[PDB]
Protein backbone atom coordinates (compact mmCIF):
# COMPACT_ATOMS: atom_id res chain seq x y z
CA UNK A 1 0.00 0.00 0.00
CA UNK A 2 1.25 3.17 0.45
CA UNK A 3 3.74 4.68 2.84
CA UNK A 4 1.97 6.51 4.86
CA UNK A 5 -0.79 3.45 5.40
CA UNK A 6 1.96 0.24 5.55
CA UNK A 7 3.90 2.36 8.30
CA UNK A 8 0.73 2.60 10.50
CA UNK A 9 -0.10 -0.93 9.87
CA UNK A 10 3.47 -1.74 10.54
CA UNK A 11 6.59 -2.20 8.06
CA UNK A 12 8.25 -5.37 9.99
CA UNK A 13 6.45 -7.89 11.98
CA UNK A 14 4.68 -11.36 12.41
CA UNK A 15 2.92 -11.36 9.13
CA UNK A 16 6.00 -10.36 6.99
CA UNK A 17 8.60 -13.45 8.94
CA UNK A 18 5.10 -15.67 8.56
CA UNK A 19 4.47 -15.05 4.49
CA UNK A 20 8.37 -15.01 4.10
CA UNK A 21 8.51 -18.37 5.45
CA UNK A 22 5.51 -19.46 3.71
CA UNK A 23 6.62 -18.36 0.14
CA UNK A 24 10.20 -18.95 0.39
CA UNK A 25 9.78 -22.57 1.23
CA UNK A 26 8.05 -23.57 -2.53
CA UNK A 27 10.91 -22.06 -4.29
CA UNK A 28 13.24 -24.83 -3.39
CA UNK A 29 10.96 -27.49 -4.96
CA UNK A 30 10.48 -24.60 -7.73
CA UNK A 31 14.16 -25.50 -8.10
CA UNK A 32 14.14 -28.90 -7.96
CA UNK A 33 11.30 -29.33 -10.55
CA UNK A 34 13.92 -27.42 -12.93
CA UNK A 35 16.91 -29.34 -12.59
CA UNK A 36 14.75 -32.51 -12.54
CA UNK A 37 15.90 -33.30 -15.85
CA UNK A 38 19.83 -34.10 -14.68
CA UNK A 39 18.75 -37.50 -13.13
CA UNK A 40 15.01 -38.48 -14.73
CA UNK A 41 16.35 -37.98 -18.23
CA UNK A 42 20.18 -39.84 -17.34
CA UNK A 43 22.03 -41.81 -20.50
CA UNK A 44 23.13 -45.21 -19.94
CA UNK A 45 25.27 -47.33 -21.73
CA UNK A 46 23.12 -48.41 -23.99
CA UNK A 47 24.21 -51.85 -25.94
CA UNK A 48 22.72 -53.72 -28.85
CA UNK A 49 20.06 -56.25 -28.28
CA UNK A 50 22.10 -59.72 -29.52
CA UNK A 51 20.22 -63.45 -29.23
CA UNK A 52 23.48 -65.13 -28.09
CA UNK A 53 23.60 -63.70 -25.03
CA UNK A 54 19.72 -62.57 -23.38
CA UNK A 55 18.03 -65.49 -25.02
CA UNK A 56 19.57 -67.97 -22.00
CA UNK A 57 19.21 -70.96 -24.71
CA UNK A 58 21.74 -69.98 -27.77
CA UNK A 59 24.27 -69.32 -24.67
CA UNK A 60 23.36 -72.63 -22.71
CA UNK A 61 23.63 -74.40 -25.94
CA UNK A 62 26.93 -73.98 -26.53
CA UNK A 63 28.95 -76.49 -24.33
CA UNK A 64 30.88 -75.12 -21.77
CA UNK A 65 31.16 -71.86 -21.02
CA UNK A 66 32.32 -68.60 -22.62
CA UNK A 67 33.05 -65.30 -20.75
CA UNK A 68 31.01 -62.56 -21.48
CA UNK A 69 33.24 -60.41 -22.56
CA UNK A 70 34.69 -62.64 -24.86
CA UNK A 71 31.27 -63.37 -26.68
CA UNK A 72 30.71 -59.97 -26.62
CA UNK A 73 33.19 -59.29 -29.30
CA UNK A 74 31.66 -61.73 -31.96
CA UNK A 75 28.66 -60.11 -32.02
CA UNK A 76 29.50 -56.62 -31.54
CA UNK A 77 31.81 -54.35 -33.94
CA UNK A 78 34.22 -52.31 -32.19
CA UNK A 79 33.37 -48.57 -31.85
CA UNK A 80 34.96 -45.64 -31.71
CA UNK A 81 37.53 -45.08 -28.67
CA UNK A 82 38.14 -48.63 -27.85
CA UNK A 83 34.48 -49.50 -27.13
CA UNK A 84 31.62 -51.44 -28.33
CA UNK A 85 29.17 -49.28 -30.96
CA UNK A 86 26.36 -48.10 -29.58
CA UNK A 87 23.85 -48.79 -32.48
CA UNK A 88 24.89 -51.62 -34.44
CA UNK A 89 25.10 -55.45 -34.14
CA UNK A 90 26.83 -58.41 -36.38
CA UNK A 91 24.49 -59.83 -39.24
CA UNK A 92 26.14 -62.71 -38.04
CA UNK A 93 27.76 -64.36 -35.11
CA UNK A 94 32.16 -64.50 -36.42
CA UNK A 95 34.02 -67.06 -33.71
CA UNK A 96 37.49 -65.95 -36.04
CA UNK A 97 37.44 -62.36 -33.76
CA UNK A 98 37.32 -64.52 -30.80
CA UNK A 99 41.09 -65.60 -31.09
CA UNK A 100 42.76 -62.42 -29.74
CA UNK A 101 45.50 -62.90 -31.67
CA UNK A 102 43.75 -61.37 -34.79
CA UNK A 103 43.84 -58.00 -35.38
CA UNK A 104 40.17 -56.34 -34.64
CA UNK A 105 40.61 -53.74 -37.77
CA UNK A 106 39.39 -56.41 -40.15
CA UNK A 107 35.92 -56.82 -37.69
CA UNK A 108 34.29 -53.42 -37.73
CA UNK A 109 30.58 -52.05 -38.57
CA UNK A 110 30.79 -52.97 -42.60
CA UNK A 111 28.83 -55.74 -42.58
CA UNK A 112 26.94 -54.68 -39.72
CA UNK A 113 22.89 -54.60 -38.91
CA UNK A 114 21.02 -51.41 -37.15
CA UNK A 115 19.29 -52.58 -33.56
CA UNK A 116 16.62 -54.09 -34.68
CA UNK A 117 15.62 -56.05 -31.82
CA UNK A 118 16.02 -53.04 -29.60
CA UNK A 119 18.60 -51.89 -26.95
CA UNK A 120 19.97 -53.27 -23.81
CA UNK A 121 20.57 -50.88 -21.01
CA UNK A 122 22.18 -50.57 -17.63
CA UNK A 123 20.74 -51.11 -14.27
CA UNK A 124 23.35 -50.37 -11.94
CA UNK A 125 23.11 -46.29 -11.00
CA UNK A 126 19.36 -45.88 -12.62
CA UNK A 127 17.12 -48.28 -11.99
CA UNK A 128 14.89 -46.91 -14.69
CA UNK A 129 14.64 -43.61 -17.13
CA UNK A 130 12.80 -41.66 -19.88
CA UNK A 131 16.26 -42.74 -21.95
CA UNK A 132 15.42 -46.38 -21.53
CA UNK A 133 11.56 -46.21 -21.45
CA UNK A 134 11.18 -44.58 -24.66
CA UNK A 135 14.28 -45.51 -26.46
CA UNK A 136 15.81 -41.95 -26.90
CA UNK A 137 19.25 -42.86 -28.32
CA UNK A 138 20.48 -43.61 -31.82
CA UNK A 139 18.45 -41.50 -33.90
CA UNK A 140 15.91 -40.47 -31.27
CA UNK A 141 18.99 -38.67 -29.17
CA UNK A 142 18.20 -35.16 -30.72
CA UNK A 143 14.58 -35.95 -28.95
CA UNK A 144 16.56 -35.46 -25.65
CA UNK A 145 17.83 -31.99 -25.82
CA UNK A 146 13.85 -31.07 -27.39
CA UNK A 147 12.24 -32.16 -24.60
CA UNK A 148 14.15 -29.74 -22.40
CA UNK A 149 13.77 -26.96 -24.66
CA UNK A 150 10.39 -27.41 -24.75
CA UNK A 151 10.19 -26.82 -20.83
CA UNK A 152 12.05 -23.77 -21.34
CA UNK A 153 9.44 -22.56 -24.06
CA UNK A 154 6.80 -22.84 -21.59
CA UNK A 155 8.18 -20.37 -18.77
CA UNK A 156 8.46 -18.28 -21.92
CA UNK A 157 4.91 -18.45 -22.40
CA UNK A 158 4.13 -18.15 -18.98
CA UNK A 159 5.47 -14.55 -18.18
CA UNK A 160 3.46 -13.34 -21.19
CA UNK A 161 0.03 -14.86 -20.35
CA UNK A 162 0.46 -14.46 -16.18
CA UNK A 163 2.05 -10.58 -16.70
CA UNK A 164 -1.76 -9.26 -17.80
CA UNK A 165 -3.66 -11.81 -15.81
CA UNK A 166 -2.46 -11.49 -12.21
CA UNK A 167 -2.78 -7.99 -13.42
CA UNK A 168 -6.39 -7.94 -13.75
CA UNK A 169 -7.85 -10.92 -10.87
CA UNK A 170 -5.01 -10.56 -8.00
CA UNK A 171 -1.90 -12.13 -6.75
CA UNK A 172 -3.26 -14.42 -4.22
CA UNK A 173 -5.56 -15.82 -6.83
CA UNK A 174 -2.67 -16.43 -9.88
CA UNK A 175 -0.67 -18.09 -6.96
CA UNK A 176 -2.83 -20.44 -5.68
CA UNK A 177 -3.82 -21.91 -9.15
CA UNK A 178 -0.48 -22.07 -10.60
CA UNK A 179 0.09 -23.82 -7.44
CA UNK A 180 -2.75 -26.09 -7.99
CA UNK A 181 -1.71 -26.99 -11.75
CA UNK A 182 1.98 -27.45 -11.09
CA UNK A 183 0.78 -30.15 -8.68
CA UNK A 184 -1.90 -31.24 -10.88
CA UNK A 185 0.73 -31.67 -13.93
CA UNK A 186 3.65 -32.85 -11.88
CA UNK A 187 1.48 -35.88 -10.72
CA UNK A 188 0.14 -35.91 -14.03
CA UNK A 189 3.14 -36.19 -15.94
CA UNK A 190 4.33 -39.94 -14.03
CA UNK A 191 1.93 -41.81 -15.82
CA UNK A 192 2.22 -40.69 -19.23
CA UNK A 193 2.54 -43.83 -21.93
CA UNK A 194 3.69 -41.70 -24.73
CA UNK A 195 6.66 -38.95 -25.52
CA UNK A 196 4.51 -36.70 -26.04
CA UNK A 197 1.88 -36.88 -23.74
CA UNK A 198 5.04 -36.36 -21.26
CA UNK A 199 6.18 -33.15 -23.37
CA UNK A 200 3.06 -31.28 -22.57
CA UNK A 201 2.98 -31.84 -18.80
CA UNK A 202 6.53 -30.61 -19.01
CA UNK A 203 5.11 -27.56 -20.85
CA UNK A 204 2.53 -27.31 -18.71
CA UNK A 205 4.20 -27.52 -15.69
CA UNK A 206 6.66 -25.15 -16.95
CA UNK A 207 3.78 -22.59 -17.58
CA UNK A 208 2.87 -22.88 -13.97
CA UNK A 209 6.25 -22.39 -12.76
CA UNK A 210 6.72 -19.13 -14.55
CA UNK A 211 3.42 -17.48 -12.95
CA UNK A 212 4.77 -18.66 -9.57
CA UNK A 213 8.17 -17.36 -9.69
CA UNK A 214 6.94 -13.54 -10.93
CA UNK A 215 3.68 -13.79 -8.84
CA UNK A 216 5.78 -14.92 -5.26
CA UNK A 217 7.98 -12.07 -5.98
CA UNK A 218 5.51 -9.07 -6.86
CA UNK A 219 3.73 -10.33 -3.71
CA UNK A 220 6.90 -10.18 -1.42
CA UNK A 221 7.88 -6.93 -2.80
CA UNK A 222 4.90 -5.34 -2.35
CA UNK A 223 3.93 -5.78 1.49
CA UNK A 224 7.89 -5.77 2.43
CA UNK A 225 8.50 -1.79 3.79
CA UNK A 226 10.69 0.26 1.53
CA UNK A 227 14.07 0.13 3.41
CA UNK A 228 13.91 -4.17 3.63
CA UNK A 229 12.94 -4.96 -0.22
CA UNK A 230 16.80 -6.05 -1.40
CA UNK A 231 17.40 -7.69 1.64
CA UNK A 232 13.96 -10.07 1.04
CA UNK A 233 15.19 -10.02 -2.52
CA UNK A 234 18.30 -11.72 -1.73
CA UNK A 235 16.26 -14.60 0.45
CA UNK A 236 14.43 -14.93 -1.96
CA UNK A 237 17.23 -15.38 -4.49
CA UNK A 238 18.85 -18.03 -1.53
CA UNK A 239 16.03 -20.07 -1.41
CA UNK A 240 16.23 -21.42 -5.38
CA UNK A 241 19.76 -21.78 -4.14
CA UNK A 242 19.31 -24.00 -1.66
CA UNK A 243 17.05 -25.86 -3.98
CA UNK A 244 20.43 -27.42 -5.50
CA UNK A 245 20.74 -29.06 -2.47
CA UNK A 246 17.72 -30.33 -1.80
CA UNK A 247 17.98 -32.32 -5.46
CA UNK A 248 20.86 -33.43 -4.58
CA UNK A 249 19.73 -34.82 -1.74
CA UNK A 250 16.63 -35.73 -2.94
CA UNK A 251 17.38 -38.32 -6.00
CA UNK A 252 20.32 -40.07 -3.98
CA UNK A 253 17.34 -41.44 -2.21
CA UNK A 254 15.67 -42.67 -5.14
CA UNK A 255 16.36 -43.95 -8.16
CA UNK A 256 13.70 -43.83 -10.67
CA UNK A 257 11.88 -41.31 -13.51
CA UNK A 258 7.96 -41.60 -12.26
CA UNK A 259 8.58 -42.07 -8.15
CA UNK A 260 11.31 -39.01 -8.34
CA UNK A 261 8.69 -36.83 -10.42
CA UNK A 262 5.88 -37.94 -7.94
CA UNK A 263 7.56 -37.46 -4.84
CA UNK A 264 8.99 -33.66 -6.23
CA UNK A 265 5.61 -32.27 -7.27
CA UNK A 266 3.26 -33.71 -4.51
CA UNK A 267 3.94 -31.14 -2.07
CA UNK A 268 2.58 -28.50 -4.30
CA UNK A 269 -0.64 -29.54 -2.71
CA UNK A 270 -0.29 -28.70 0.56
CA UNK A 271 1.70 -25.57 -0.60
CA UNK A 272 -1.89 -24.81 -2.56
CA UNK A 273 -4.06 -26.06 0.54
CA UNK A 274 -2.47 -23.56 3.25
CA UNK A 275 -1.88 -20.86 0.51
CA UNK A 276 -5.67 -19.64 1.07
CA UNK A 277 -5.09 -17.39 4.43
CA UNK A 278 -2.29 -15.56 2.76
CA UNK A 279 -3.52 -12.02 2.17
CA UNK A 280 -4.05 -10.23 -0.99
CA UNK A 281 -2.28 -7.37 -1.25
CA UNK A 282 -4.07 -4.04 -0.52
CA UNK A 283 -1.94 -1.74 -2.80
CA UNK A 284 -3.36 -3.84 -5.92
CA UNK A 285 -6.59 -3.69 -4.44
CA UNK A 286 -7.26 0.04 -3.15
CA UNK A 287 -5.83 0.99 -7.25
CA UNK A 288 -8.01 -0.71 -8.76
CA UNK A 289 -11.50 0.21 -7.00
CA UNK A 290 -11.46 -2.21 -4.63
CA UNK A 291 -11.72 -0.26 -1.50
CA UNK A 292 -13.86 -2.32 0.61
CA UNK A 293 -11.91 -5.42 0.06
CA UNK A 294 -8.43 -3.59 0.58
CA UNK A 295 -9.35 -2.45 4.26
CA UNK A 296 -11.10 -5.30 5.49
CA UNK A 297 -7.22 -6.99 4.46
CA UNK A 298 -5.38 -3.99 5.94
CA UNK A 299 -7.49 -4.46 9.18
CA UNK A 300 -6.70 -8.23 8.88
CA UNK A 301 -3.20 -7.37 8.76
CA UNK A 302 -2.57 -5.07 11.54
CA UNK A 303 -4.78 -7.22 14.13
CA UNK A 304 -2.21 -9.85 13.27
CA UNK A 305 0.64 -7.67 13.70
CA UNK A 306 -0.20 -6.69 17.04
CA UNK A 307 -2.01 -3.41 16.79
CA UNK A 308 -5.47 -3.68 17.39
CA UNK A 309 -6.28 0.03 17.75
CA UNK A 310 -4.85 1.61 14.74
CA UNK A 311 -6.58 -0.47 12.61
CA UNK A 312 -9.79 0.34 14.44
CA UNK A 313 -9.06 3.78 13.78
CA UNK A 314 -9.05 3.65 10.51
CA UNK A 315 -11.97 4.90 7.89
CA UNK A 316 -12.40 5.15 4.05
CA UNK A 317 -12.19 8.42 4.22
CA UNK A 318 -8.55 8.65 5.39
CA UNK A 319 -7.61 5.68 2.90
CA UNK A 320 -9.35 7.89 -0.06
CA UNK A 321 -7.25 10.59 0.86
CA UNK A 322 -3.45 9.11 1.89
CA UNK A 323 -4.03 7.44 -1.68
CA UNK A 324 -4.64 10.43 -4.08
CA UNK A 325 -1.30 10.33 -4.75
CA UNK A 326 -1.53 7.39 -6.86
CA UNK A 327 -4.96 7.97 -8.40
CA UNK A 328 -4.22 11.20 -9.57
CA UNK A 329 -0.80 10.09 -11.55
CA UNK A 330 -2.36 7.03 -13.33
CA UNK A 331 1.44 5.77 -14.17
CA UNK A 332 0.42 3.59 -17.64
CA UNK A 333 3.33 1.43 -19.26
CA UNK A 334 5.39 2.84 -22.05
CA UNK A 335 5.89 0.89 -25.15
CA UNK A 336 9.47 0.73 -26.26
CA UNK A 337 8.61 3.48 -28.73
CA UNK A 338 9.81 6.23 -26.08
CA UNK A 339 12.95 4.09 -25.46
CA UNK A 340 15.12 2.95 -28.50
CA UNK A 341 14.19 5.95 -30.40
CA UNK A 342 16.45 7.89 -28.40
CA UNK A 343 20.37 7.55 -29.61
CA UNK A 344 22.21 8.32 -26.87
CA UNK A 345 20.15 5.47 -24.90
CA UNK A 346 20.91 2.92 -27.42
CA UNK A 347 23.80 1.42 -26.47
CA UNK A 348 22.55 0.52 -23.01
CA UNK A 349 19.51 -1.29 -24.09
CA UNK A 350 21.66 -3.23 -26.63
CA UNK A 351 24.79 -4.26 -23.77
CA UNK A 352 21.65 -5.02 -21.08
CA UNK A 353 20.04 -7.04 -23.24
CA UNK A 354 23.27 -8.85 -24.46
CA UNK A 355 24.48 -9.71 -20.89
CA UNK A 356 20.83 -10.94 -19.97
CA UNK A 357 20.65 -13.09 -22.85
CA UNK A 358 24.40 -13.97 -22.41
CA UNK A 359 23.62 -15.87 -18.94
CA UNK A 360 19.77 -17.09 -19.90
CA UNK A 361 21.49 -18.93 -22.87
CA UNK A 362 24.47 -20.51 -21.20
CA UNK A 363 23.58 -21.15 -17.87
CA UNK A 364 21.16 -23.15 -18.56
CA UNK A 365 22.83 -24.60 -21.87
CA UNK A 366 25.43 -25.99 -19.21
CA UNK A 367 23.36 -27.14 -16.01
CA UNK A 368 21.06 -29.15 -18.24
CA UNK A 369 24.12 -31.36 -19.25
CA UNK A 370 25.32 -32.07 -16.05
CA UNK A 371 27.08 -35.17 -16.67
CA UNK A 372 29.65 -33.84 -19.48
CA UNK A 373 30.70 -31.63 -16.80
CA UNK A 374 32.13 -33.53 -14.35
CA UNK A 375 32.29 -37.35 -13.28
CA UNK A 376 29.55 -37.91 -10.77
CA UNK A 377 26.33 -35.52 -11.22
CA UNK A 378 25.17 -35.55 -7.33
CA UNK A 379 28.54 -34.12 -6.02
CA UNK A 380 28.49 -31.46 -8.89
CA UNK A 381 24.56 -30.91 -7.65
CA UNK A 382 25.57 -30.85 -4.01
CA UNK A 383 28.86 -28.50 -4.65
CA UNK A 384 27.02 -25.92 -7.37
CA UNK A 385 24.59 -26.04 -4.41
CA UNK A 386 26.91 -25.16 -1.71
CA UNK A 387 28.85 -22.98 -3.48
CA UNK A 388 26.31 -20.35 -5.32
CA UNK A 389 25.87 -18.82 -1.69
CA UNK A 390 29.07 -17.54 -0.70
CA UNK A 391 29.67 -15.99 -4.50
CA UNK A 392 26.11 -14.52 -4.08
CA UNK A 393 27.19 -12.78 -0.21
CA UNK A 394 29.77 -11.58 -1.79
CA UNK A 395 28.84 -9.67 -4.67
CA UNK A 396 26.67 -7.79 -2.53
CA UNK A 397 29.76 -6.76 -0.41
CA UNK A 398 31.94 -6.26 -3.78
CA UNK A 399 29.05 -3.69 -5.62
CA UNK A 400 29.15 -1.70 -1.74
CA UNK A 401 33.01 -1.70 -2.08
CA UNK A 402 33.62 -1.57 -5.64
CA UNK A 403 32.03 -0.49 -8.82
CA UNK A 404 29.17 -1.78 -10.71
CA UNK A 405 30.54 -2.36 -13.96
CA UNK A 406 33.72 -4.25 -12.99
CA UNK A 407 32.15 -6.63 -10.97
CA UNK A 408 29.54 -7.12 -13.65
CA UNK A 409 32.47 -7.56 -16.56
CA UNK A 410 34.83 -9.59 -14.15
CA UNK A 411 32.35 -11.96 -12.82
CA UNK A 412 31.25 -12.87 -16.30
CA UNK A 413 34.45 -13.02 -17.67
CA UNK A 414 35.82 -15.31 -15.06
CA UNK A 415 32.54 -17.28 -15.24
CA UNK A 416 33.38 -18.33 -19.40
CA UNK A 417 36.78 -18.61 -18.78
CA UNK A 418 36.36 -21.30 -15.96
CA UNK A 419 33.92 -22.84 -18.34
CA UNK A 420 36.01 -22.98 -21.86
CA UNK A 421 38.89 -24.27 -19.51
CA UNK A 422 37.35 -26.93 -18.28
CA UNK A 423 37.07 -28.05 -21.68
CA UNK A 424 40.80 -28.10 -22.66
CA UNK A 425 41.99 -29.80 -19.31
CA UNK A 426 42.29 -33.88 -20.01
CA UNK A 427 39.39 -36.27 -18.49
CA UNK A 428 42.09 -38.29 -16.21
CA UNK A 429 41.42 -35.39 -13.76
CA UNK A 430 38.32 -36.03 -13.04
CA UNK A 431 38.42 -33.28 -9.35
CA UNK A 432 40.35 -30.47 -11.56
CA UNK A 433 37.50 -30.46 -14.10
CA UNK A 434 34.79 -30.94 -11.50
CA UNK A 435 36.17 -27.92 -9.88
CA UNK A 436 36.63 -25.57 -12.65
CA UNK A 437 32.74 -26.27 -13.75
CA UNK A 438 31.50 -25.83 -10.01
CA UNK A 439 33.65 -22.62 -10.32
CA UNK A 440 32.04 -21.55 -13.34
CA UNK A 441 28.80 -21.59 -12.57
CA UNK A 442 29.34 -20.04 -8.97
CA UNK A 443 30.50 -17.27 -11.12
CA UNK A 444 27.44 -16.89 -13.90
CA UNK A 445 25.40 -17.07 -10.68
CA UNK A 446 27.32 -14.19 -9.53
CA UNK A 447 26.93 -12.34 -12.66
CA UNK A 448 22.83 -13.15 -13.25
CA UNK A 449 22.50 -10.97 -9.18
CA UNK A 450 24.73 -8.47 -10.02
CA UNK A 451 23.07 -7.44 -13.73
CA UNK A 452 19.50 -8.06 -11.92
CA UNK A 453 20.63 -5.18 -9.55
CA UNK A 454 22.94 -3.40 -12.09
CA UNK A 455 19.70 -3.08 -14.93
CA UNK A 456 17.42 -1.26 -13.22
CA UNK A 457 19.82 1.65 -11.90
CA UNK A 458 20.84 2.30 -15.61
CA UNK A 459 17.64 3.59 -17.02
CA UNK A 460 15.30 6.93 -15.43
CA UNK A 461 12.45 5.75 -13.42
CA UNK A 462 9.71 5.85 -15.85
CA UNK A 463 11.21 3.43 -18.54
CA UNK A 464 12.81 0.96 -15.75
CA UNK A 465 10.18 -1.64 -16.23
CA UNK A 466 10.08 -1.97 -19.93
CA UNK A 467 14.49 -2.62 -19.89
CA UNK A 468 13.64 -5.09 -16.87
CA UNK A 469 11.03 -6.44 -19.05
CA UNK A 470 13.20 -6.09 -21.99
CA UNK A 471 15.88 -8.19 -20.43
CA UNK A 472 13.88 -11.11 -18.98
CA UNK A 473 12.71 -11.62 -22.35
CA UNK A 474 15.85 -11.75 -23.51
CA UNK A 475 17.12 -13.99 -20.88
CA UNK A 476 14.73 -16.17 -21.05
CA UNK A 477 14.87 -16.80 -24.84
CA UNK A 478 18.18 -17.46 -24.72
CA UNK A 479 17.60 -20.24 -21.85
CA UNK A 480 15.22 -21.78 -24.59
CA UNK A 481 17.74 -21.73 -27.80
CA UNK A 482 20.54 -23.19 -25.09
CA UNK A 483 19.69 -26.69 -25.09
CA UNK A 484 19.41 -26.59 -29.17
CA UNK A 485 23.04 -26.19 -29.14
CA UNK A 486 23.77 -29.61 -28.05
CA UNK A 487 22.55 -30.83 -31.29
CA UNK A 488 26.16 -29.98 -32.51
CA UNK A 489 27.69 -32.80 -30.36
CA UNK A 490 27.61 -35.55 -33.32
CA UNK A 491 31.02 -33.52 -34.24
CA UNK A 492 31.96 -33.86 -31.05
CA UNK A 493 31.37 -32.79 -27.39
CA UNK A 494 33.97 -30.05 -27.28
CA UNK A 495 32.14 -27.59 -29.15
CA UNK A 496 29.01 -26.71 -27.56
CA UNK A 497 31.52 -26.41 -24.58
CA UNK A 498 33.54 -23.97 -26.47
CA UNK A 499 30.27 -21.78 -27.76
CA UNK A 500 28.78 -21.88 -24.16
CA UNK A 501 32.76 -20.87 -23.44
CA UNK A 502 33.02 -18.00 -25.94
CA UNK A 503 29.79 -16.38 -25.25
CA UNK A 504 30.12 -15.22 -21.89
CA UNK A 505 33.49 -13.97 -22.31
CA UNK A 506 32.64 -11.79 -24.98
CA UNK A 507 28.83 -10.77 -23.57
CA UNK A 508 31.70 -9.55 -20.02
CA UNK A 509 34.21 -8.25 -22.34
CA UNK A 510 31.26 -5.65 -24.17
CA UNK A 511 29.95 -4.79 -20.98
CA UNK A 512 32.97 -2.69 -19.85
CA UNK A 513 31.42 0.27 -21.98
CA UNK A 514 28.48 0.80 -20.74
CA UNK A 515 28.79 3.90 -17.70
CA UNK A 516 29.33 3.07 -13.84
CA UNK A 517 26.20 3.34 -11.75
C1 LIG B 1 12.30 -15.88 -9.39
C2 LIG B 1 13.30 -16.51 -8.43
C3 LIG B 1 13.33 -18.03 -8.45
S1 LIG B 1 14.94 -15.77 -8.68
C4 LIG B 1 16.34 -16.75 -9.30
N1 LIG B 1 17.57 -16.57 -8.89
C5 LIG B 1 18.39 -17.41 -9.53
N2 LIG B 1 19.70 -17.60 -9.43
C6 LIG B 1 20.31 -18.48 -10.17
C7 LIG B 1 19.59 -19.24 -11.06
C8 LIG B 1 18.23 -19.07 -11.19
C9 LIG B 1 17.61 -18.12 -10.39
N3 LIG B 1 16.36 -17.68 -10.23
C10 LIG B 1 15.22 -18.19 -10.93
C11 LIG B 1 15.39 -17.96 -12.40
C12 LIG B 1 16.00 -16.80 -12.78
C13 LIG B 1 16.16 -16.56 -14.12
C14 LIG B 1 15.70 -17.48 -15.02
BR1 LIG B 1 15.95 -17.10 -16.87
C15 LIG B 1 15.10 -18.65 -14.62
C16 LIG B 1 14.64 -19.56 -15.57
C17 LIG B 1 14.02 -20.73 -15.16
C18 LIG B 1 13.86 -20.98 -13.82
C19 LIG B 1 14.31 -20.06 -12.89
C20 LIG B 1 14.93 -18.89 -13.31
C21 LIG B 1 12.90 -16.11 -7.04
O1 LIG B 1 13.80 -15.72 -6.27
O2 LIG B 1 11.69 -16.16 -6.70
Amino acid sequence: AFSELLDQVGGLGRFQVLQTVALVVPIMWLCTQSMLENFSAAVPSHRCWVPLLDNSTAQASVPGALGPEALLAVSIPPGPNQGPHQCRRFRQPQWQLLDPNATATNWSEAATEPCVDGWVYDRSTFTSTIVAKWDLVCDSQALKPMAQSIYLAGILVGAAVCGPASDRFGRRLVLTWSYLQMAVSGTAAAFAPTFPVYCLFRFLVAFAVAGVMMNTGTLVMEWTSAQARPLVMTLNSLGFSFGHVLMAAVAYGVRDWALLQLVVSVPFFLCFVYSCWLAESARWLLITGRLDRGLRELQRVAAINGKRAVGDTLTPQVLLSAMQEELSVGQAPASLGTLLRTPGLRLRTCISTLCWFAFGFTFFGLALDLQALGSNIFLLQVLIGVVDIPAKIGTLLLLSRLGRRPTQAASLVLAGLCILANTLVPHEMGALRSALAVLGLGGLGAAFTCITIYSGELFPTVLRMTAVGLGQMAARGGAILGPLVRLLGVHGPWLPLLVYGTVPVLSGLAALLLPET
